[PDB]
DNA sequence: TTATCCGCTCTACGGGATAA
DNA sequence: TTATCCGCTCTACGGGATAA
């Protein structure tokens, strides 16, 4: 887990570890009450997305964030 | 820095960074060419304020990201 | 200094759903 | 399986700006 900067560079590391736990994009979304195509907007096109949908997706990915410092 | 599981608690928390070192909205605003109103917006009402935005006051506080286990 | 207002445009996100 | 579509409502975020 790096330091991340921008919104593209979150939702590529969140795909990622989707990927990398074999979980589907309508498993997520089923289990927090939210469209697929949210989520395949949110990988794809992260720049307008909601931090709501943001918060519920890292939830189903089993995941938290924290904040650091920019170095 | 602890983990953060939701909006409201992630703008409380940027708040408080801001805060801690005495920088006003509009500093912050002017530093990554946001209105001000946008991150009071923030501050106050979190749910759907975009990632973008998110990123921009992210860099004014001089503050980055990590993800993390939800534990 | 910050919460809050006006009027505007754009888009996210829900509801539907599909192709291959 | 996921990117992408339709039509809808809501709101964020820019442009203005204010009170005290």
């Amino acid at each position: 887990f790096q330091k991340i900067y921008s919104p593209t560079q979150l939702a590529n590391a969140m795909k990622l570890v989707r990927q990398q736990n074999g979980w589907t994009q309508s498993e997520l979304a089923k289990k927090i009450g939210i469209k697929q195509a949210t989520i395949s907007n949110f990988e794809n096109n992260p720049d307008n997305t909601t931090l709501t949908t943001f918060f519920k997706i890292l939830q189903s990915l089993e995941l938290s964030m924290t904040l650091c410092d920019a170095k």
